[PDB]
């Protein structure tokens, strides 16, 4: 019983965090086997970001220009290259704490845990959703670049995010570990701002199920609706349209609660139309959309096994 | 920028989690040096919980009745004793991973991180506050007993909580690491009820400051109030009274924003009387009270350093 915004245990990623310094510029790197990965704008100064020529700035530095430091031991760089917006430093020692890992690209609507770091030292861990507009509402301070997002499944860490930037609204942007940004953002000092966002409908439904498993049932009605009927109200409240694939994904929770998906959509329809009657759902006065159907199962389906 | 419920990194506590089995009863233990700490009702069956005499139950147990598993490695028990409501199992081998640590008893109003575990295996990490009525609002499924709560400062882990039970209301109760329960609860299957919970007034104020730093200001006003007059309004809505100690603790935040504590108080008494009316603060449509002033300072106060 109980449902909280829960991050994955962070031990496996902590032992991979290092500090990268190139000149007066420092940030965080991820040390996996004999390579350190980090945002390429560590090779820049403040003035370089007016118009950075990364191909050129890279050729001009050599291995000795990079100081990598894991805890206090200096790691010796013996190679450097660039893949998209990520820098890769080969080092002479392989990380003995390297977990089983994969590089994945997450989709909008999906969640991950962020391990926020400064000067190579983890400071906090929390859970984020990739917004429909390819930003994340993180908590980051100066020097957090290179902090990573991940999921764990079995004993395998899937790295999906590396932190590069804060945009004007104070939301955050970054890349996958291949160095491709999520969203239409770039590592240069030029005008950028997050586009229009929408509410993640399948996640709002998963969260209402979590409530029910935990005994919150006031919002339930006896009503039901059609997928088409539901998607007309969804549009009126900036909710993205519900697909049959999303209905399938909700299978496990509908099974556990005995409430069919289109039944829970009728409940959600009434909440959007008539409000939350000054009541709370799992401790929130707002409809929450940063929990995936899998995030509910992980924390809630244990009673069913 | 940004503001997010943020746990401490869990790696140092992960390395201390074990599984403790007595007969057909299993739960989690904490392995520091050559002692495993766990809830004493691991030595009970469900039938013993109706009316347990823990001192007698423990006499009938030999060292071999305790099966401690650290991953897949069995640790042989060399001794068993009881301290208040925790069992201490002496084992033949010191945990090589034991961090610098301390046992502390925390105050109601304060926060800590919970590493939720099952069968000695960490599952997730989230942030909690000890409520005024000495309960915590967690996520604790079957087999979660013995999970711990902690804070980390420097390289030192301060353990403050061990989970023992869920109350019939769905909230959670346990002990410090000397085995003394927080609150008037007991490890026996009887009727016990948490007192009426109140809102943690100093925390709500600290959060309002974080909202201002973050750019939310629709709720600020030019009117002021007195600590006595604020507290009369506060009594009528189950808000705990605000003291001069609390005003001081909010000093660093008040300075950052240059907004006096008593002006924020006037804002709060305004939100308390009428309400918000469709508007939000840091993404929430409720007044949040699970962030301490320090919590806020450590995510938001980097700007001034
Ligand atoms: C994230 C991090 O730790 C590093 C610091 C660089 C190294 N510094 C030192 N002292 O060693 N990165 C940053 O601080 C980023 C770098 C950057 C610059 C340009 C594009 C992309 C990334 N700076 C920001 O994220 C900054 C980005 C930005 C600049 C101009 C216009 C739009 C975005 N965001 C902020 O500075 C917070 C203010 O928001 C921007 C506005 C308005
Ligand atoms: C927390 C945990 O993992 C272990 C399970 C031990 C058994 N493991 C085996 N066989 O492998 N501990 C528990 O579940 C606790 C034990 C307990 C019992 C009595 C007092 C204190 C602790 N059980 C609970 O926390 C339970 C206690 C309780 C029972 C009846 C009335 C009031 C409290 N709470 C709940 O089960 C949640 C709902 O219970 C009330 C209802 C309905």
């Amino acid at each position: 019983s109980g449902f909280r915004k829960m991050a994955f245990p962070s031990g496996k990623v902590e032992g991979c965090m290092v500090q990268v310094t190139c000149g007066t510029t420092t940030l965080n790197g991820l040390w996996l086997d004999d390579v350190v990965y980090c945002p390429r704008h560590v090779i820049c100064t403040s003035e370089d970001m007016l118009n950075p020529n990364y191909e050129d700035l890279l050729i001009r530095k050599s291995n000795h220009n990079f100081l990598v430091q894991a805890g206090n031991v200096q790691l010796r760089v013996i190679g450097h290259s660039m893949q998209n917006c990520v820098l890769k430093l080969k080092v002479d020692t392989a990380n003995p704490k390297t977990p089983k890992y994969k590089f994945v690209r997450i989709q909008p609507g999906q969640t991950f845990s962020v391990l926020a770091c400064y000067n190579g030292s983890p400071s906090g861990v929390y859970q984020c959703a990739m917004r429909p507009n390819f930003t994340i509402k993180g908590s980051f301070l100066n020097g957090s670049c290179g902090s990573v997002g991940f999921n764990i499944d079995y004993d395998c860490v899937s790295f999906c995010y590396m932190h590069h930037m804060e945009l004007p609204t104070g939301v955050h942007a970054g890349t996958d570990l291949e160095g491709n940004f999520y969203g239409p953002f770039v590592d240069r000092q030029t005008a950028q701002a997050a586009g229009t966002d929408t509410t993640i409908t399948v996640n709002v439904l998963a969260w209402l199920y979590a409530a029910v498993i935990n005994g919150d049932r006031w919002f339930l009605n006896r009503f039901t609706t059609t997928l088409n009927d539901f998607n007309l109200v969804a549009m009126k409240y900036n909710y993205e349209p519900l697909t049959q694939d999303h209905v399938d994904i909700l299978g496990p929770l509908s099974a556990q609660t005995g409430i069919a998906v289109l039944d829970m959509c009728a409940s959600l329809k009434e909440l959007l139309q008539n409000g939350m009657n000054g009541r709370t759902i799992l401790g929130s006065a707002l409809l929450e959309d940063e929990f995936t159907p899998f995030d509910v199962v992980r924390q809630c389906s244990g009673v069913t096994f």
